[PDB]
């Protein structure tokens, strides 16, 4: 089963995919999803991408203070003290982001759906 | 004219769990409600009573500090640091202090209620 896997998942109409983990199979094509901020709700399998981690060379959106739409490209992964960090490139400069800060727009997530979509 | 709190950073309650998350007030929307932009980019209307006008969360406040696979780890704010447009909190838990980004610091209902009289709308 998919329970216990880390994923990115879309929960609302806004359409962005956020880091979380499948915590329960709740039937009817649906999974209980615990987002990294501690919010838990049911989501559709079609709105879950089985990325852990998001692959190198993926275009993503990298959250930081006052930045809600900052696109960049994954160029590295680092595990440190039980936590995943992404190295994200934007305009020839790389910065580190914790897992929970890396999200995907609907368009960005659609690029991964064929290969990683739970369905 | 203008509502005094528009554009200010706050920590605001999410009804589904009662936890307060970092965000900002984008506007007043009447009937005692405000449009709240959370740091993850989610926007929705929130009652004033569910908003704490903390920027930053005060020294010696008990908070919940998010890290990978940790959803309920309590700690205490012992310092603040702003670098290149980003606020960090120094969070003491047991025998270590560690720096957390603003959006990783949240408050349970009980933790947020301890700030309500001084900082609540
Ligand atoms: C609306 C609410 C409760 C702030 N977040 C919904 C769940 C998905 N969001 C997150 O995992 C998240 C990611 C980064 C920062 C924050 Br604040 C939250």
């Amino acid at each position: 089963s998919f329970v216990g896997l880390r994923v990115v998942a879309k929960w609302s109409s806004n359409g962005y995919f956020y880091s979380g983990k499948i915590t329960r199979d709740v039937g009817a094509g649906k999974y209980k999803l615990l987002f990294d901020d501690g919010y838990e709700c049911d989501v559709l399998g079609k709105d879950i991408l089985l990325c852990d981690p998001i692959p190198l060379d993926t275009e993503v959106t990298a959250l930081s203070e006052d930045e809600y739409f900052s696109a960049g490209v994954v160029k590295g992964h680092r595990k440190e003290s039980g936590e995943l960090y992404y190295s994200i490139e934007k305009e020839g400069q790389r910065k580190w982001y914790k897992r929970m800060a890396v999200i995907l727009s609907l368009e960005q997530g659609n690029r991964l759906r064929e290969q990683y979509g739970l369905g």
